[PDB]
């Protein structure tokens, strides 16, 4: 009944493993989206961060734009997002990330929309490998702003990402953490 | 209302770039409003409340917001477009050729079949409308999966060019909160109507 829950089952249930690193959720989060999942989802990081003063999200395109503004809609903050290509409008006060898949690309946002007076919470779909997070925490850092946290609506816990993140002091508030994606099968990190 | 909440966010914070280009990234196309696009998502689920849409289609990255806000409201599942390869889109690919007459250049746009079904009856929700190849190559994939148009729903038009008419022409209900009906000597204009 908790977005956890309903997410599980929807992993669960829709979610097709591809490999040992690959979970394809393109029926609800990547491709097709779930509006009313999305916004357990935002609620519930709203939920996690409502006594922590954030001013505003930085999410980055496509699959964490979704998860990102329902959050932003319940904390009543402003949500934005890094752009990954040239756009038409995206043209001064650039603040740059290097981003490299496991070569390299660039990831924006004007510094017109962060100020240090800004304390950000970060949205993302998915944490695995983290470069894209560091990469969103490097320009809300450059901006001057502070960083309130992650939210992370599937982290692969068996990849690097969030343990290079909670190294450097980060709060990582992850609503599914996957421990396996052997054998064809989603399993989930294991609660007391 | 949503139509003119969205009227004053465009007169106040919209910066008219060489006379012709709207810049809204401070609400729209960079950062993003939440609470202006749930009024927006909702106008548009008012407006076809009565149309029995199963779906919404869109494309990334700035109609996804306005897109999901609505999708929220009329209880569907909101799709989005595709204009680069994705790690896990391989699957029942539907394309569409979108032109742009700006820069002249053609590009390819991509939905995968499987969430489209021919029992579909299709919002389609776009940010701007202004020559209208994004919404046609929307248009196209519908029909390509056999599902059928009950109409598109745009946040902000550019109504002195030729993309709605174009849709219009061709039997599609367009709704577009903001019409547009000039940008000239650095300001904006809205169609009284
Ligand atoms: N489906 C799926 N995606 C994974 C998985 N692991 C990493 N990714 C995604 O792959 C991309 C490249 O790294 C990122 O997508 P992105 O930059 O967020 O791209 P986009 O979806 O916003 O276009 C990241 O979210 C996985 O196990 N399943
Ligand atoms: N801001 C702004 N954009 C305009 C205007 N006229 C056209 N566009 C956008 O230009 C792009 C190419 O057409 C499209 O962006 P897109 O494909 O939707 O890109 P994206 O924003 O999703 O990345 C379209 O929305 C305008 O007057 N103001
Ligand atoms: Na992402
Ligand atoms: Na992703
Ligand atoms: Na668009
Ligand atoms: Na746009």
């Amino acid at each position: 009944s908790n977005a956890m829950e309903a997410l599980k089952r929807k992993i669960e249930e829709e979610g097709v493993v591809l490999s040992d690193q690959v979970l394809k959720v393109d029926s609800f989060l990547n491709h097709q989206i779930d509006p009313l999942l999305m916004q357990r989802i935002g609620d519930e990081f709203a939920s996690r961060f409502a006594k922590d003063g954030i001013t505003k999200i930085v999410t980055i395109e496509s699959s964490g734009i979704a998860p990102a503004v329902m959050t932003g809609l319940k904390l009543g903050v402003p949500v934005v997002f890094a752009r990954k290509h040239k756009s038409l409008t995206l043209t001064d006060n650039l603040l740059t990330a290097s981003v490299y898949s496991f070569t390299e690309s660039q990831i924006a946002v004007s510094g017109t929309h962060l100020s240090d007076q800004d304390h950000v919470l970060i949205i993302d779909d998915f944490l695995a490998n983290g470069q894209a997070a560091h990469g969103l925490v490097s320009i809300v850092k450059q901006a001057g702003a502070s960083i309130a946290g992650i939210g992370i609506v599937i982290e692969k816990s068996f990849q690097p990402g969030r343990d290079e993140l909670v190294k450097l002091g980060y709060r990582v508030e992850s609503l599914a953490r996957i421990q396996s994606l052997e054998e064809g099968k989603v399993s989930f990190v294991q609660e007391v």
